[PDB]
């Protein structure tokens, strides 16, 4: 199947696509309503028809309030006119999958920086090929943050780890600069698409 | 020509369409990423094919920072997949055209409420069939606001007129509750489309 | 003529009111967040005392917020349920507006800056001005730190209404007069609902929704 | 042979234009210029298949107009010009309007007005002299009530620019006017042609905005 | 080895610096907003004094903001122009970071909360922590009223750097030590640019852009 | 260090001198600066028994304030310094107000304001070791938008537009203008820190 993947939930702007081949475009600059569409076009041509796309995946957040919503609106529009379904994926999960692909982390406590001196928090454990949510995602002060494993070896991924000193527990290793990447969204979309998780364009929405 | 018109720049959510017939759907509720797409579908069917649409018009703002951007992203997506051009129209202008259609105002000082104790300000004068910007749009404190006519009879339209008491001049009549309406955007789009003002989906952007 | 039901649970106050044959009746109690426990019993008691059947109700007004997240949503649910089952319209009205209209009933203020305490050290804020009996909004409603707050008037006498005014010392302007204990009251929601019902502003139960600021 | 590159971002218009081997090319888009100006410059040199090394002078709109927009153009021009070791040609945006209005409507006497901040207009009057719109008097920033032409009460003249949205507060008005004209780099380039011919070019460091 | 040019005009300070053959040279002047008037002459003088050709420059670093709206954008323009004409990459670096790295050079602080005065009674804010020679950002940068400001540390010694700290009395935390006069300095931009150039973070001139917060 | 200080920023015209650690000042309100400044310099110089060649540096109010008066004091200063081959010290008029209001009314913190068309010049200063130092940044703003960085005084012509500030102060002087003696004070601080520059670079805000 051919799948398209967009993410504008952070500073990062990223798009990716899966005939059987898989390609990725990733640019860090804070604007998203400007560079998104071009990145789409650049990728479709340097690889493929748009009406050939079977489903579109997106970061649903959490992240930037406006950022996530720009991607949603684009995806909402693209998918409606194409009449194809969409694939809602968490940005904390994408971070999880990224820290897997990049550093081989099988247990990832993902944390993205939030407003009002808080962090978005989500813990992910590798099951089969995929990072999968352990418990639930939350918006917490860094001092209230907690993991669902015993402390085992686990990894901290994302900007929320700037607040590590204020947290009650720290992993062996961590990357405070990781951001959701469209490649990883695409991996996660594979699992979701194969499980028939797609939904109609309207139901594409950000998380609360 | 067949034209589609969306606006989510304020509390108001509105969509409109022009074969030769003209229809409008208008709902006031603060959410926009939920009700927009449905309103599109409801209108296309209760009147017409989506791939028959020749151009799409939108409120470019000013207004709600996120609100305008949701409409943009939708329009950006719709238009790209359809491969049709778009029609950028100011929300202050739509207010102008609304106050014309509704109360017969040929000179309209449009004012939309803005952040940080300011108003978005734009003055419009009826030329031929259309309200047209007199000077330029700005973001001002209400005490610095000014009109480009002599004080003649002119109208105040929009939420910025809550601050009327703080302004240095007041019109004969005003409506502090007017909001941009997709019908009026569609009128304004007629003039813009007939003048060949359309642009490629990417260039669809909010005003600063 | 019109029979209207009004419910509010947006703050510490739980209140309900009924317009029937030009007469208005109200029950108002302050509890903290036992609202789910007490909102229906109150509707029941009010209808019972008035001798009015629920089927007689033409529209249900509710406080739409802002205020407590769970509080507001309890009102929303009950109202949704009632109006869907009856197949009647609902009227959404702001709690800041309700504050404004109450300050006008109790203290005679015609120019009110309604403020409600909010989470995370902000306050909800909306300024209202009397027009033909109805306190109508001037500008927009917002959630702001009390420092960034501002009125749309110039020399004008105005009133500070609501528990947001507990932050008055942290706020730029102080009004001539103020009341920081004041809560939305369903009797005043009923007045505002009347004006809205006259303009036919009612919606279907599915659209009985809280505001986001 | 003189090759001239021309940039303008003084108003909501963003335009570039090139003069090479007696040919004039130009792009124009109405929409944050810092994102757009340089890409436009690239696309243009490409479309004409010319290299930046060939360019002999860089012309720019020196204002009046948007405070930051003018400065974005001045900054790019300064930077291009310094690295390239080329001179720069400062041209008024009121003049460019006048030159555009002449090209587009044959007006030989143009009162250019650009809407300015704080309820004023930028005002300058121009008249054709050997194919170049030349300033008659001074440029000013004025309330529209205090605006005046240097000509006798209607030969006819023309009102050009967004300052003309204030026509009703002005003490006189022309027979014809276009309150929607904006500077266009094609006209900047015509004007640049004249200034280059009189050796008006200056060092990159001196590319600066005007204050009125 | 690498020859790098660094320009900053984001605040009242106009500065420029050059890395050439391991040696670093700088010019720094405080003027108010005559930047367009003085930025190129400064580049010229610096190159002249160093005896370095502009063609020798491998990359141009710039302060990307936050700071003055027009100030920042003047730097952007000049840099865009220079790098496009030369066909060399640019390196965008935060002015809060520059502040942080300067406080580390001058006062030896390893934990800095950089704050810059901003329009409309807010301040720009970003907290930085030394890592292998480089002050690296901890969390995110923001524009906040000085009341809502907060650090990502616990017991830890930290430094307040920049003119945002003119609002220290209105701010929740006060650090052990502070400097509210401190401005971004191009010498320190040059250090940060080095780390970025080592990781190959350079972009094309068309992407030399200011930040939005 | 012998320091000469000049101000014509506003309507008031003033000059001051620091010789042999003694500080002397002449102040005169006159709406005429291109006419009375140099006489004042010569008179003050006579009265101190000092020759202009003695002077090590020249301080001046760089603005903001009346555009004409500022531009003349700047010009005079540049001329004096070029010819004597002496460094110059640019000091804000808002800082000068804040230093005056300290010296005169005891104010440990001041919010200086000077009327400009509609807007007013704004700057807030705090005392730090006898010197009124700037808090945030100086700004030009409309009276309503004006903020504060915090028992605090309000100084300058711009405090005549007091209503809807939004904040009103403890006490205030709306007719307070810059004074050379307080420019002198501030200059001594600047001098001692090596803040001098070339005549070429004396310039307004
Ligand atoms: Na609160
Ligand atoms: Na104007
Ligand atoms: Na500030």
């Amino acid at each position: 199947s051919t799948l398209l993947a967009l993410d504008t939930s952070t500073e990062a702007c990223s798009v990716a696509l899966l005939e059987g081949r898989a390609l990725s475009h990733y640019e860090v600059i804070p604007l998203h309503a400007q560079r998104l569409l071009p990145m789409v076009r650049d990728l479709l041509d340097e690889a493929v028809a748009l009406s050939a796309v079977d489903a579109i995946a997106f970061g649903r957040g959490p992240g930037a309030f406006t950022g996530v919503r720009i991607a949603i609106g684009v995806v909402q529009g693209l998918a409606f006119a194409l009449q194809r379904p969409v694939l809602a994926v968490s940005d904390l999960a994408i971070l999880a999958q990224r820290a897997y692909r990049e550093q081989g982390a099988e247990r990832v406590a993902a944390a993205i920086d939030a407003r009002m001196d808080e962090v978005y928090w989500g813990c992910y454990q590798l099951q089969q090929g995929e990072m999968r949510l352990a418990g639930s995602e939350a918006v917490l002060p860094p001092e209230r943050v907690a993991v669902p494993w015993d402390a085992a070896d686990w990894f901290g991924a994302g900007t929320g780890w700037g607040y590590v000193e204020r947290m009650p527990q720290r992993p062996v290793a961590l990357d405070a600069s990781l951001l959701p990447h469209a490649e990883d969204l695409l991996s996660l979309a594979g699992f979701a698409w194969a499980r028939g998780e797609g939904v109609e364009a309207e139901q594409a929405l950000p998380v609360y």
